[PDB]
C-alpha cells in the first residue's frame, strides 16, 4: 500500500451541486489545526471554481463538544470573523476557552450580545448540527486532526500522506540530474 | 502562503551560551518527525554561522515521556553521542520500545555501554537538573509540538507554522480533487 | 530540496555513472511497498543512471537478511528478489533464518544443498561486509533510503514533507535576531 490516503467506504453523500466537496476535520484545541488555519483559509482563496470548502468541528470527548458548539454558535451569529481568532485566543493568547461561560465572554468582548451568544449556543440548530458534524467525522473513520475529506469518497491527513513513496523517487530524479551537473 | 512562519517569543529567552546566538531544537525521541529531520538538522548545523550554536532539547508533555528526556541527557553524560541519533533508528526503524529505563540500559549495554554505568548516570542529578531546565525551556517558549525551533530567544518556528503541510497533506488534497472529478 | 547532503561524498566505483543506491530490508514494509515502484523505475531510468539495492542491517538480528539478499543474486534468481517482501509481508511468512529461508527457496526450483552452501559461501560474507560497509559511510537511518550521486540522501518520509523549508525560516530568523 503506497497510497497517501484511503477509500471511505461506503461513500458519504453530497451537497446538491457539481461541487468537489472538501472537509477539513478540526479542534480549536489542536495546535496543528491552529497552526494551519490561516493556510486553510488562503487555500480557500485560489481553489478550483468546482470545489467547495467545509470545515467541520469535532470532538474525540465530551469535553469537546462544546468546542463544536462554539463553531456553530458564531457562523449562525453571522460573525464568521471570529472563527480564526478563536485559535488565536485559545494557542497564542493561552486563553481558556472551553465552556461557555468562558466562551460566552470572550464573545461579548469581541462585540457579541450574551443574550443571544446564549440562547444561539443552545438552539435546537446548532445541536443538531454538531450530531451531524461529529456524524461526517465517524463516517469518514477520522484518524485525528487536522482530517479531510475529498469528494465523499477519500480521506487524507498529515500522518496518511507522510511517506511519499513515489516523491521519493521524484526527487532521485532530482538528485540526478544534480550529481550529473 | 497563508502560513504563520514563525511566531515572536515573550518574553524573549536570553542566550545560555555567551557571544552565541542560540538555536534550540525541541526534540523527543518518541517523535516520528523529529526522527526524520534528525539527519537534516545535523546535516545543517555543520555549516551553521559562526556565531550561533545548535542545541537539542528533548521536550517531556506528559510524565511518560520524562524517561526519555533523561536518555537524551545520560548518553552525553556518557560520552556517547554517536548513540544519540541511533535512538531514534531504535524507536522507529526496529520498533524497540525504549520508553523506560530497564528497555534503555539493554539497548545501551546493546552498544557497548557499560549497564551499571548507564542505570547510575541516568539517575545522576546532573541529568535530573538538565531535565528540569528542558522543560523550564520548553514552557518558556510555549512550545506545543515537535519538532520546534526557537532562535535567538526571540523566535518559535516549527514546520507545521513553515507550511510543511503543503507538501503533505494538502499536496494530496489537490490530487484528490482531480481524482474525484475523475 | 527534501535531501541531506552525504558528508563526506561517498567515491564513484562507477565512472560515467550516477549511482543511486537503495538501502532496504526485508522486514521492512514500507521498502516491501516501495520494491513494485522502484522496479518499474529502474526499467526507465536514464542511460547513465545505474541503480543498485542494498540490504542494510541495524542490529545483528538482520544479518541473514543481508545474506538471503546476495545469495539469491549469486544463484541468479533475481525473480526471487521481489518474491521475498511479498512472501513475508503480504503471505505472512516468517522467512527470518537460513532454515525457513532455505525451504522456501527450494520450494521456488533452487537446489536446497547449492543454497545453503552460497549462503554461508565467502562471497557472500564479503558483498555483506561492503554492503554493511557502505550503509556507514552513508550514514543511514532509516529504510527506504536513497544515495544518489555519493553525495545525497532521500527518502519517502523526507519527500512527504518540507523540513528543508522550516529550516530555510531558521536561518532568516537567525539573521533578523543579529539585527
Amino acid at each position: 500500500g503506497a497510497q497517501q490516503y484511503v477509500n471511505i467506504n461506503p461513500p458519504m453523500p453530497s451537497d446538491t451541486p457539481g461541487k468537489i466537496e472538501v472537509l477539513e476535520f478540526f479542534a480549536y484545541t489542536c495546535p496543528h489545526c491552529a497552526a494551519i488555519e490561516p493556510m486553510v483559509e488562503d487555500w480557500a482563496k485560489t481553489a478550483p471554481q468546482d470545489v467547495v470548502l467545509k470545515q467541520v468541528p469535532i470532538a474525540f470527548n465530551a469535553g469537546m463538544k462544546p468546542l463544536q458548539q462554539l463553531y456553530y454558535t458564531l457562523q449562525a451569529l453571522e460573525r464568521p470573523d471570529l472563527h480564526p481568532k478563536v485559535f488565536t485566543a485559545i494557542h497564542t493568547e493561552r486563553k481558556r476557552l472551553f465552556d461557555k461561560k468562558a466562551m460566552g465572554e470572550w464573545a461579548a468582548s469581541q462585540g457579541v450580545d450574551r443574550a443571544k451568544f446564549d440562547s444561539v449556543f443552545d438552539s435546537f440548530s446548532v445541536q443538531t448540527q454538531v450530531q451531524r458534524a461529529s456524524q461526517l467525522a465517524e463516517a469518514a473513520h477520522i484518524d485525528g486532526t487536522p482530517a479531510f475529506a475529498v469528494g465523499g469518497r477519500y480521506m487524507t491527513s498529515p500522518v496518511l500522506a507522510g511517506n511519499d513513496y513515489a516523491g521519493a523517487l521524484k526527487v532521485v530524479d532530482q538528485l540526478i540530474v544534480q550529481s550529473r551537473e
